[PDB]
């Protein structure tokens, strides 16, 4: 399994990302940065449809994860990719937190924090992609 | 130290200097530095303990765009990420993704082989310089 | 004579910043970062209503200004501040580019770039603050 | 009258001067918000500009106090510093005079301590970075 969770969005790429930020902030998560992959492609002289990455998370929860296995800090804070395919359909892609826990071999001390990350990712993803 | 696409080497420098060496070597190769995330500082703002731990995000947009033209989902795992972190015994480690592992995860095709090899070269060169002396 | 331009916004602080970003990108400007002053006050245990800064600009235009007087790079890229007052009213505050031209003693070689910055700041502000 | 710009010569390259700003600032408990490579934006624009980099950093607790007095100073916060190399190879570090910013936004007497802290923070960081 890849651990990639991709859902269709009812909004454009820009609006989907702003819905991720708005919902993450309202649940007390910080927004760290946004990486406009589409704009980077345009400056390289290459073609790419709208593609944006947003990085967000709750450092309280992420710290407990890293206290168990520090290498998960490579994959934190939470990342979400909104992108438009060639047909004009918009998708929203995130990591399955349980898959991330398996990747870094997290233990029982991370259990509550993983479920918090599962709930946070699901709530933000469902809100941002739905109406 | 390799497991599940994670590559970890020991660094001869502090966490801060290791991240500075990542940024310097990447910029000298024409790559851009996108952001830095101080996980250690975030732990302190939360009132929790954590040794120095810092993430840096960098890469070459020309190479990354070619990968995303193949499978867009790899844009979730780009730009390149590196984590410098100090353990309890005072040792400093540098952890990066194996680019060939990230290519499998997103099922990249033959048309990405040149760009994947370039990503492997950039990752290995930055990591060797940052952790070495 | 502060060189501050402040107009009422028809949108919330978050929505006003989103409209700044969307309008800037559609005009070929890059978005460099966003600073959530209000969230920074909350992390410090202090009170502050919604307050957000966004930094954006066109490097082609900004480079011309810095080729003239490099110190203007301290005040570039373009900055915009959306903020809510105690009554709930939202404001959008930007620098007058002509005032920025005076602060750094720009010359005739920057005239086209200053006009472009005046046009860019004016177009982004009216769109974001207007409905 | 005045410009409010303080420029000192640095003994280090542009990149090293900026990294020394970040290192000193973070050691004092300030956050680093972003860096803007003006020189890279010039090369991407196809224009010639020597190395030029901006860094944005500050103490959000001290910034919040100032913004509680006059919110518009949030347009000019967090603290900004510009390292740049001239045509002869000399590197300069340019910052805002915090007292000049207090004048610009008409800060009152209640901000005087917070203004002094910004003066101390700016001077301490700049002396280390350029010296
Ligand atoms: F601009
Ligand atoms: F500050």
């Amino acid at each position: 399994d890849s651990g990639l969770v991709t859902v269709e969005s009812r909004h454009s790429v820009a609006e989907t990302i702003e819905r991720v930020a708005a919902k993450a902030k309202s649940m007390g998560m910080n927004v760290f940065t946004r990486v406009d992959h589409g704009a980077g492609a345009k400056e390289a002289g290459l073609g790419l449809p709208p593609t944006e990455l947003i990085i967000f998370g709750n450092p309280q929860n992420g710290t407990v994860l890293m206290q168990d296995k520090r290498t998960i800090g490579l994959d934190l804070p939470i990342r979400a990719l909104a992108w438009e395919d060639g047909s004009g359909k918009v998708w929203l892609t995130v990591n399955d937190p349980a898959w991330l826990a398996q990747r870094h071999s997290l233990g029982l001390s991370s259990d509550v924090a993983i479920k918090a990350m599962v709930t946070g990712t699901g709530t933000v993803t469902k809100y941002a992609a739905g109406d």
